[PDB]
């Protein structure tokens, strides 16, 4: 728990730090490329803090329209639909349509299993991005002889993305003993125009140097047919948090996210940070513009 006067004191410091830079809230959002990450689905009983709960009835198309509109007025130009599995809800394309009314950059982070059922409706709604969180086991099963392959239920999304319908990216976990399988697997993804974000998984330090080399090699090997651009592989470099709050934040050692964003969970809880809950705020039925702005001000506080 954080006293409101301490939260007010911190928010005032962020606003003062912005004026010291001759900067507005929207300019700081643009400089940090901060986006709005709205979780439209909650997963139940999902290991180190608590168990999850289903989606709140307030997480609906109407409130999503208010939250995105308030976020755009605060300075956000991109919305990403997330959660446990956003494609689990049948009205997922409704949220893409709502977000498309306020910004052009609407994306979805999904596990991909529901893409065959939802693909056409998402493109009709004008979805711009699809990020698929891959798992090692389906890649092994989709391949043969131990090599990794693309699961069947992802191929139509891959081809539709290569045709310019939307941007597609795969999040590829690479365990320590799978550097050679991931190396060859990156060729399949880049050839089909799929961007890849690789990251490490799991005594015995991780071979992080060779994985970085594999990324550089896979980008240099990248070829693509029909004069198209091949997919781009990249791995995020670590950088410690350095905001005003991070110096005395009990979770600073576990704050490793490099793509920062203002979050709105399926429980109507705004989250300026991922590693700590101290700065969360509630979704309000009144004065939503000021509530979104205050949470967005705290969302900047990680790098100055
Ligand atoms: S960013 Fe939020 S979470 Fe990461 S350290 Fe600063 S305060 Fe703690």
């Amino acid at each position: 728990r954080i006293p409101q006067e301490k939260r007010d004191s911190v928010v005032s410091e962020i606003e003062q730090k912005l004026t010291d830079r001759h900067q507005t809230l929207a300019d700081a959002i643009r400089e940090r490329e901060l986006y709005f990450r709205m979780s439209v689905v909650g997963t139940c009983n999902l290991f180190c803090h608590n168990e999850g709960a289903p989606t709140s009835g307030k997480m609906n198309a109407e409130n999503a329209d208010r939250a995105i509109a308030a976020a755009v007025r605060a300075g956000f130009t991109r919305v990403q639909l997330t959660g446990g599995e956003p494609l689990l809800r049948q009205d997922i394309d409704d949220f893409v349509r709502v977000a498309r009314r306020h910004v052009d950059d609407v994306g979805v982070t999904t596990n991909g299993t529901y893409l065959p059922k939802r693909l056409d409706a998402l493109v009709d709604a004008g979805l711009a991005r699809i990020h698929v969180s891959l798992q090692t086991e389906p890649l092994e099963e989709a391949g043969e002889n131990g090599a990794w392959g693309i699961p069947d239920w992802l191929l139509p999304t891959v081809e539709r993305a290569r045709s310019g319908a939307f941007s597609l990216r795969f999040n590829l976990p690479v365990p320590a003993d799978c550097l050679d399988r991931a190396d060859a697997f990156l060729d399949l993804l880049t050839f089909n125009g799929v961007d890849v974000k690789v990251f490490s998984v799991l005594e015995g330090a991780y071979p992080l140097e060779r994985l970085e080399e594999i990324v550089e090699q896979a980008n240099a090997r990248a070829v693509a047919p029909a004069g198209k651009r091949p997919g781009e592989v990249f791995i995020r470099g670590f950088r410690p948090p350095s905001g005003l709050r991070c110096g005395t934040c009990r979770d600073a050692a576990r704050c490793m996210e490099q793509s920062h964003s203002l979050r709105l969970g399926a429980d109507m809880k705004f989250r300026p940070c991922l590693a700590t809950r101290d700065w969360d705020s509630w979704f309000t039925e009144e004065d939503l513009d000021a509530t979104v702005r205050e949470a967005a001000l705290l969302a900047l506080d990680y790098r100055w």
